[PDB]
């Protein structure tokens, strides 16, 4: 019972793959299903604005517990490996 988000800009090839890699890697990497669902930053200002974005993609985990918010060039597993430590 967890819900995940990630952030993308426009129309990328490197946002997509970096997308299905994340997804790829989160459904490995947890036992257990998830719900992911694309956000496009640029389109909604209030997500983007809120999320306080900077470099693409960006991770956000949606509740139930733990929340996080992970910003930054998501293209190596490195920040995806610190983001599932507890």
């Amino acid at each position: 019972m967890y819900v995940f988000r990630l952030y993308v800009r426009g129309e990328t090839h490197a946002a997509e793959v970096a997308l299905k890699n994340l997804h790829d890697l989160l459904s490995s990497a947890l036992k257990v299903p998830y719900t992911l669902k694309v956000v496009d930053v640029t389109k909604q200002p209030d997500l983007a604005e809120k999320d306080q974005v900077q470099a693409t993609p960006t991770l956000v985990r949606v509740y139930p517990q733990p929340v996080r918010r992970l910003v930054g060039q998501l293209d190596h597993r490195y920040r995806l490996q610190h983001l599932l430590s507890p």
